[PDB]
């Protein structure tokens, strides 16, 4: 009975209700000292939230990317492709120096008291830049989709769409049944991890509560006492000027923003909260059919961003940089500047749609200049971060849906 009610209601508002209640018990909580309380018991609902998140992202990057390329012809799939991946490219460029530029004109934010606490080890080291771009080749196609390997799955995700198009026009009979068969057993498993993903979402309530709490139970109420140089920074940052980056690029095609808002307000709302970009892929599809985008477009650009245009992580890359170069004390000239600008675009493209990603992945930016995380100081800034990493990873999941979906309105409108 009282089950039943609490699923008709709306997802959206359910969240809002857990996460603004979260807020409060947190307060209270940390302020009478029952944090270790905290710690013990509410602290395992929310872990088993990110769990469920990290399952799904594997089983639908293959399977969504070999069903987009299935259906665009070769000679379409070119056209297209060429002009999604320069656009996802050059705003991920552009979205770096943009935090680069008003970090130096924003207060950087070095001062700041510092204990060595926990030590991170094995800091991640970046090979050359030739041997990174023949890891994209799979040496083995099974071995890569079981060890964890994105890149690779995607390089031969691509590949084996494209051939099976090739095979559905044949001349011989039993190869376009068995090419078709082929195709509707991937397709079907892409629509069902759509309904796991929306099983998913009635539990998210349930583990925001979790994590959000957590957040102000140990340190979340420290941000307007310290660190808020580098939390306002990223949100007057990443928030504010990208948003209108994209108004301006649609009013220059013809397309009014105002109207795009409106029909995708319902993205950026559950991409805030969930912190996964693949987790709100399906949403995003429901999006795409209403405002009008034919269906071989939208159904192949927005898988392939959900993974490579992840523009919020790679602002995050460049402030935070600085603010372990700043809790040194060092100093860094323009000759580190184009160093971070490079790494921080190829970092993005490492990140998956985890929520979590981004603070792990950041390793190979900071290696990059230097200060490696063997560095006690360097690793005493670095573990530090990690608990505004909650509060600031839901900018950086909103702002990608948002680039990703731009972009396919931008490319569609060309044809
Ligand atoms: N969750 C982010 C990635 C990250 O936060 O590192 C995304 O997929 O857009
Ligand atoms: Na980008
Ligand atoms: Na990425
Ligand atoms: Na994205």
């Amino acid at each position: 009975g009282l089950y039943r009610k609490y699923i008709e209601y709306p997802v959206l508002q359910k969240i809002l209700i857990g996460l603004i209640l979260g807020a409060i018990v947190g307060l209270i909580l940390g302020h009478y000292g029952y944090a270790h309380a905290v710690h013990t018991y509410v602290k395992p609902f929310g872990d088993l939230f990110v769990r469920l998140l990290k399952m799904l992202v594997m089983p639908i990057v293959f399977a969504s990317l070999v069903v987009g390329a299935a259906s665009i012809s070769p000679a379409r799939l070119g056209r297209v492709g060429v002009k999604i991946v320069v656009y996802y490219l050059l705003t991920s460029a552009f979205a770096v120096t943009l935090g680069i530029i008003m970090a130096r004109l924003f207060n950087p934010g070095a001062g700041i008291h510092l204990a060595v606490g926990g030590q991170q080890f094995q800091p991640h080291q970046a090979p050359p830049l030739v041997h990174i771009l023949l890891d994209i080749v799979p040496t083995n196609p099974f071995g890569a989709l079981a060890n964890g390997q994105v890149l690779p799955t995607i390089f031969f995700a691509i590949i084996l769409g494209i051939a099976i198009t090739y095979l559905m026009n044949s001349e011989n009979e039993k190869v376009r049944k068995s090419a078709e068969t082929l195709l509707d057993a991937i397709n079907g498993l892409a629509e069902a991890m759509y309904k796991i993903v929306n099983g998913v979402m009635q539990y998210a309530p349930i583990g925001v509560f979790a994590l959000i709490a957590h957040v102000m139970a140990h340190q979340g109420v420290h941000v307007v006492g310290e660190l808020a140089k580098v939390t306002a920074a990223v949100y007057v940052g990443l928030t504010l000027q990208i948003l209108l980056v994209y108004f301006v690029l649609l009013k220059i095609y013809g397309i009014d923003p105002i109207s795009f808002i409106k029909h995708a307000k319902d993205a950026m709302l559950t991409a805030f909260v969930t912190s996964s970009s693949s987790g709100t892929l399906p949403v995003t599809m429901r999006v795409a059919k209403e405002m009008g985008i034919s269906e071989g477009i939208y159904s192949f650009t927005l898988p392939l961003g959900a993974t490579i245009n992840m523009d919020g992580t790679a602002l995050y890359q460049g402030v935070a940089t600085f603010f372990i170069a700043n809790a040194l004390g060092s100093h860094l000239t323009v000759g580190q500047q184009l160093t971070i600008v490079l790494t921080a675009v190829l970092a993005s493209i490492g990140t998956a749609g985890v929520p979590g990603a981004g603070a792990i992945m950041l390793a190979m930016v900071l290696h990059s200049v230097g200060l490696p995380l063997t560095d006690p100081n360097v690793a005493a800034a670095y573990a530090c971060i990690l608990g505004i990493d909650a509060i600031l990873d839901r900018g950086r999941t909103m702002v990608n849906v948002t680039g990703d979906l731009t972009g396919t309105a931008i490319v569609a409108k060309t044809e």
